[PDB]
């Protein structure tokens, strides 16, 4: 396969064409957004695997073909399922895949949780949830709430909603090409 600097050439290429797509309507992009996440995510203090996650778990939406095809994502649509397999695909750890995985369970568990939370949500996050289970039941809390990455799930997704700022200044994809480069070394 590509060498790790250019597997990350390519996942910055992947981010930067995520502009195109529409996140909070046109006012914030999806690329705009996932720069928020990971900024976040950084200045909490936050692992480099959790700021790795925050900036990539908007990847796997479907963009256009040949960013599909890149990524894998036919057949399985689901945008946290794509990401996450294309990150595994290329050697990103599984706890990095698994906090991206498991950010649309992490909505599911934060509407039950707190009804309150929906009021949070963005209309295609809330729209969404009628296709993903609705709120998760006692009992799916319970099993969620077992979960090595429970809280941190919490956290991506908190961040998540949070991506929405209009005027924050935040770091792009470059920034974070030496974290991705690291990680993929570390991990091989
Ligand atoms: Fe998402
Ligand atoms: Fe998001």
């Amino acid at each position: 396969s590509l060498s790790n600097s250019s597997k990350v050439s390519v996942l910055i290429s992947l981010l930067e064409k995520s502009r195109d797509l529409d996140y909070i309507g046109e006012a914030i992009n999806q690329l705009e957004h996932s720069l928020q996440c990971a900024y976040f995510a950084q200045r909490s203090g936050a692992d480099n695997e959790m700021v790795l996650a925050a900036l990539l778990h908007d990847l796997g939406h479907y963009c256009n073909d040949t960013s599909f095809e890149d990524m894998g994502g036919y057949g399985v649509w689901q945008h946290e399922k794509v990401g996450a397999d294309y990150l595994r695909g290329l050697g990103f750890s599984e706890r990095v895949a698994c906090l991206i995985e498991g950010h649309v369970a992490a909505k599911r568990y934060l509407v039950s949780s707190k009804a309150s939370y929906l009021k949070n949500l963005s209309d295609a996050s809330r729209k969404t949830l009628e296709y993903q289970g609705g709120p998760m039941d006692e009992g799916e809390r319970r099993l969620f709430e077992e979960r090595e990455d429970f809280k941190d799930c919490l956290k991506i997704r908190a961040w998540d909603e949070k991506g929405k700022q209009t005027d924050l200044k935040v770091p792009g994809p470059e920034h974070y090409r030496k974290m991705m480069e690291e990680h993929l070394s570390e991990n091989q």
